[PDB]
C-alpha cells in the first residue's frame, strides 16, 4: 500500500535531507 511507501520512504529520506538543514 501506500502507507508503507510513504511512512518508510519519507521517514528515512527526510532525515538523509532534511539533516543538513534542521541538524
Amino acid at each position: 500500500g501506500l502507507k508503507e511507501i510513504f511512512k518508510a520512504g519519507l521517514g528515512s529520506l527526510v532525515k538523509g535531507i532534511a539533516a543538513h538543514v534542521a541538524s
